[PDB]
Order: C-alpha cells, then sequence, then structure tokens
C-alpha cells in the first residue's frame, strides 16, 4: 500500500501521503499541550484511479464505474489508513501528565 | 451517523449518502453477473466540515486545523462506513451460481 517511505521518495498526484507539520499552540490552539510543540500529522490527498489501493469491493466498483462514465464524479476517495499514536505531556494544575493520544499521525493512505 | 434513511429524508450539502444505481451489464461491463439486473450502490460525497461524524482523531485535528487555516484544503474526506453486501447470480458453464459479494452497497458515510 501507498505509505509515507513510498509517497516521500517519489511523488504522486494520485492518492498518497502528504507530509503536514501542525503545531498545537498556534493553527489549532491547543495551550494545554504544552510538549513537543508540533508534530507530523500529514493527510491524504490524491484522487482516485480505478485500483489504486481500494478498500471495498464497493470502492472498486465506484472507482471502475466512474473510470468509464467520467461526468460522474463518483470516485472514491483517498483516506488515511494506518496511523500511529503520539505522546504529548500537559499539566494538571501543576502535576505534569503523560499520555499517548492514538491516531493523530497517519502513515498511509488508501481510496475507499 | 449520517446514513440513507437520514441523508434521504433531508438533503444535505455536507457528507451525506447519494442513491446511486448500477447496472452491471452497461456502465460496468459485467455480463457474466446474469441478475439482479443492477442495484443502489450509491456513494459518498460532501465535504467534511469540522466535526461532521469523524473517524479517528486525526479526523479531528484535520477537520480543525483546516477550519482555521483554510488555505489548507487539508480537509478529511466523506467515505463509506457501513455496507451491506449484494447477491448476485451467474452460470459456471450451464449451472448456475449464487453468491453474496461484500460490501457492493453504502448505508453510511463519514468523515475521515
Amino acid at each position: 500500500a501507498l505509505d509515507t517511505n513510498y509517497c516521500f521518495r517519489n511523488l504522486e498526484e494520485n492518492c498518497c501521503v502528504r507530509p503536514l507539520y501542525i503545531d498545537f499552540r498556534q493553527d489549532l490552539g491547543w495551550k494545554w499541550v504544552h510538549e513537543p510543540k508540533g508534530y507530523y500529522a500529514n493527510f491524504c490527498s490524491g484522487p482516485c484511479p480505478y485500483l489504486r489501493s481500494a478498500d471495498t469491493t464497493h470502492s472498486t466498483v465506484l472507482g471502475l464505474y466512474n473510470t468509464l462514465n467520467p461526468e460522474a464524479s463518483a470516485s472514491p476517495c483517498c483516506v488515511p489508513q494506518d496511523l500511529e499514536p503520539l505522546t504529548i505531556l500537559y499539566y494538571v494544575g501543576r502535576t505534569p501528565k503523560v499520555e499517548q493520544l492514538s491516531n493523530m499521525v497517519v502513515k498511509s493512505c488508501k481510496c475507499s
């Protein structure tokens, strides 16, 4: 499937992982989050040609229907598939808390 | 979550289920499939405003990041969530086969 390592060495217009660094404090406005200061959420973006890592069979039917009947604009989307969690530190009053939020960073995408 | 029954009584620009009837024979070109002749695959389509049935937390972060930093066009997509299978009949030579393909028709969508 298409993941970072791949989507990163080589560029693809079609569904692939795009890197994205978010900074909790700014563009998000999470001040409670005290550290790390930002992470690489990355995102999935790209058109989904017929067969490019399909999810369900419905995703295949669609991709196809769409392909040979373009008027459609029915096409399956490119979303994340695999995503690791992220750990962050914040304080409850003045006692630090280190927790790991799940699914904060994507690693692979897929046309669903 | 947004499913047919809902997305169908009321119209929504945002992520919802859209009905779609596909005909195996035509626009798909499956002749082997002998009956039914077509079904309602439906599809998911719509923008994903911040919070509209989010999938992962990453989907929330994104939706938000995206919301207050629109330049982004990062936004999470609207894909199917729940989908029932479909049964079809075809012949291996002249001996009918009734099988059920899984995930051929969507019922609910979600922003992922």
